[PDB]
């Protein structure tokens, strides 16, 4: 029930780097799927005490949100565009383990991993 400490957004002693695909991510699939009428459950972490889910984070040990990846990349926490979307698909696989087909937040999930998918089939190159 309690809520953990959020992921962390800054790291002093994890390699950081701005790739162009790095800002890609954050400029336009982060931006693009934050305006979509589905995004707000995914803006922050979950808060297990407001919504009364004691048992989230005892069934989610990674939790991801797209708040703490929209703090990642202004901070380039990141390394490479891959890390990022490992974080993206943790947040996703977090919805449908803690939920079940049907449930309307893995309907809100399941669109916006359709529109990040379709958004990061194409990125750009690096210099
Ligand atoms: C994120 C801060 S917050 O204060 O908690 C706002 C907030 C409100 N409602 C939520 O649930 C619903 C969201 C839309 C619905 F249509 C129906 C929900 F039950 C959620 C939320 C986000 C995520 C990932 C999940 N949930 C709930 C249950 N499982 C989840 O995996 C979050």
């Amino acid at each position: 029930s309690m809520n953990p400490p959020p992921p962390e957004t800054s790291n002093p002693n994890k390699p950081k780097r701005q790739t162009n695909q790095l800002q890609y991510l954050l400029r336009v699939v982060l931006k693009t799927l934050w305006k979509h009428q589905f995004a707000w459950p995914f803006q922050q972490p979950v808060d297990a005490v407001k919504l009364n889910l004691p048992d989230y984070y005892k069934i989610i040990k990674t939790p991801m949100d797209m708040g703490t990846i929209k703090k990642r990349l202004e901070n380039n926490y990141y390394w490479n565009a891959q890390e990022c979307i490992q974080d993206f698909n943790t947040m996703f696989t977090n919805c449908y383990i803690y939920n079940k087909p049907g449930d309307d937040i893995v309907l809100m999930a399941e669109a916006l991993e359709k529109l990040f998918l379709q958004k990061i089939n194409e990125l750009p190159t690096e210099e």
